């Protein structure tokens, strides 16, 4: 391991009692449809939890990525009704993807994984119900 255990940041928050939130049918769909389908995809597993820079030997990760996001966080945010609207959640997915494409080079296996999840994401977003 390039770096000691403990060198991960605290994960992104999944609750914030003073943050405004609302349940919308669009947020319900984000959980029930979008998250559940990407979650069980064969390429999801690197995205199901915060990047463990220690375990995975990416000691530079949190030098480069200052706004981390992952689908474990997003799943928790949806289940806990953290969001005010669908857009704040979509923002989280886009942040997760962009981080991957910033950190890695095009064609790297991790990027092909993210690209495939992103394709499916965008397909499922396409059918977002009207509020
Ligand atoms: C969002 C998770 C992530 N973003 O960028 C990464 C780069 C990684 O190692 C190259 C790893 N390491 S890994 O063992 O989880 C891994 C996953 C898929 C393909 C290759 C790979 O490690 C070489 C993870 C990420």
């Amino acid at each position: 391991h390039l770096v000691p255990r403990g060198s991960n940041p605290p994960p992104p928050e999944t609750s914030n009692p003073n943050k405004p939130k609302r349940q919308t049918n669009q947020l319900q769909y984000l959980l029930r449809v979008v998250l559940k389908t990407l979650w069980k995809h064969q390429f999801a597993w690197p995205f199901q939890q915060p990047v463990d820079a220690v375990k995975l030997n990416l000691p530079d990760y949190y030098k480069i990525i200052k706004t981390p996001m992952d689908m474990g966080t997003i799943k928790k945010r949806l289940e806990n009704n953290y969001y005010w609207n669908a857009q704040e959640c979509i923002q989280d997915f886009n942040t997760m993807f962009t981080n991957c494409y910033i950190y890695n080079k095009p064609g790297d296996d991790i990027v092909l994984m993210a690209e495939a999840l992103e394709k499916l994401f965008l397909q499922k977003i396409n059918e977002l119900p009207t509020e």
